[PDB]
């Protein structure tokens, strides 16, 4: 059973909700290229079960998404508290100003898609 959290820049999984200190403790990593980030934020938001079946195929195990759980996962707490630092380590953000500007753009693009979804 793989427990998965998504950030804007990736999907990250660990078997059996194990504790996570660092990226070395993360067993499954799918990184997203920046041009698809908002599209994938919107698909997570509107068809999470489809996202889950896709990961089940790609990673080879049943999948629990954190967005479909009432209790946060160890992996989710780690990524939320280290969202900038892990994204810098992965090459998405060179500094905090960039992180801020990128997160803003992605969120704005996601909103645009959500507004459109409402006719
Ligand atoms: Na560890």
């Amino acid at each position: 059973m793989i427990y998965v959290t998504f950030t804007p820049y990736g999907a990250f999984g660990v078997k059996d909700n194990k504790e996570v200190s660092g990226l070395e403790d993360i067993e499954y990593k799918k990184l997203f290229n920046e041009e698809e980030i908002p599209d994938i934020m919107f698909k997570l938001k509107t068809q999470p079960n489809k996202i889950a079946d896709e990961l089940k195929e790609e990673w080879g195990d049943e999948i629990k998404l954190e967005t479909l759980s009432t209790e946060p996962f160890n992996i989710g707490e780690f990524l939320r508290n280290n969202l900038f630092k892990v994204g810098k380590e992965l090459g998405y953000f060179n500094n905090y100003d960039e992180f801020r500007k990128k997160m803003h753009y992605w969120s704005t693009e996601l909103t645009k898609k959500v507004i459109k979804s409402y006719a």
